[PDB]
């Protein structure tokens, strides 16, 4: 019963260090194990799929093609409203683009923060008050939730973080009230399809 | 700051219907044995240099009721004995709808305990992290419509201001017991960067070792 899952992707400079490379090299590994991650949750029916880079976009917008020939849904979260100009209408266009697909939901963090999706919530529900449309009483749950990214999408059921730290660091926290939270010490370029399948059994076993 | 590194513990205290069960006892045992295993915790942070402890009952109109009848028996039994071992006690969460005797109560017993020096205890009584944030946003919203408060002068910092504890150390530690691997809606924005420490031990059986095993976790992976 799966059906959308988080991931903090984290491991990738720890990885490249115990390859005895360099931090480029790890980051290209960590790529492939995107790759793999979004193909199997795409074949195995997961309908939203939220990956988070823990410590970019350039290198991204070279698969889009390839994203819409697999129905994927593409869309970033996060602030991007200092990126240059151009990244900022490639991402618009990509978002455009896949916007009509009807598979999976790829949702990649692109400088987002937990707090600062509830802020940039609370900030339109203060627009709106300051406007005369809307009562302070009036704002409850329901209402925040639909100013925070993700509101249209299943909700998160289960967030896994690799790289071994057990923290949200964070990623996502309005989202995450009943999400099932999987930590594994695998670093992220080496996380695969079998610890993807092991994490889907920690929620299904619950 | 104590060698282990943390100032701010909180737990999610589950497991009591579990272990009574595996007694073959009823539910009220395991509420009993739960509690025996607060005062406990409540003892081992105060004497371990932990500036606060957030607690939060795991439960899930007749759960209202038991969850109403704990909180009240506590408030009640407990209070003297908090404030004869120097502990500061706040009850976080929506209060608001507690009949007004309940509300003087809970004042009351604040009041009592607000001097005290020692371990700040927090209990959440109808605490939802969701709600939490809500009501912080509640009272940003009436700044706003009462002109003192312009949106785009809202960041994380003013609302981290209006939600619960902020004046007190941000959370390094968040346990939960029972063997549940999820937050359940208790705190959200206050666990950003929080280390969350799972365990399978039932709360009754959480002891003093259990909770050093837990903050010296803190210390290393810190
Ligand atoms: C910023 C946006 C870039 C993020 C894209 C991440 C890279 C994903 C590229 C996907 C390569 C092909 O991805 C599939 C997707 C869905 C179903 C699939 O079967 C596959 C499959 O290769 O088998
Ligand atoms: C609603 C209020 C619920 C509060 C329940 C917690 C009550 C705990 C009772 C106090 C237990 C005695 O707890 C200590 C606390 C601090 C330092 C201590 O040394 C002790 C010590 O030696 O027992
Ligand atoms: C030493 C004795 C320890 C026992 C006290 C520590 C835990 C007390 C937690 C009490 C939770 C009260 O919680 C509610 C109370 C009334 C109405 C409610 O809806 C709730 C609600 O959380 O939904």
């Amino acid at each position: 019963g799966c059906r959308h899952v988080a991931i903090i992707m984290d491991g990738n400079g720890r990885w490249a260090k115990k390859q005895g490379k360099i931090r480029a090299f790890g980051h290209k590994a960590g790529a492939k194990s995107v790759r793999r991650a979004v193909s199997f949750a795409a074949n195995n029916g997961i309908e939203a799929l939220t990956l988070y880079a823990f410590s970019f976009v350039w290198a991204l917008d070279s698969e889009v093609k390839s994203l819409h020939r697999h129905n994927v849904r593409l869309r970033i979260i996060g602030d991007t409203s200092r990126f240059n100009s151009r990244l900022q209408e490639r991402i618009r266009k990509s978002e455009a683009l896949t916007a009509g697909n009807t598979g999976l939901t790829l949702n990649i963090a692109a400088n987002y923060g937990g707090r600062w999706d509830i802020v940039q919530g609370v900030r339109q529900l203060a627009e709106k008050v300051q406007q005369g449309n809307l009562q302070p009483d009036q704002i409850d749950e329901e209402m925040l939730n639909q100013h925070v990214c993700m509101h249209e999408l299943a909700p998160v059921d289960l967030v896994i973080r690799t790289g071994g730290e057990h923290r949200i660091s964070n990623f996502l926290l309005w989202q995450i009230a009943y999400a099932e939270l999987y930590f594994t010490d695998v670093l992220w370029p080496d996380f695969d399809e079998q610890d993807f399948e092991g994490a889907l059994n920690a929620f299904a076993n619950r």
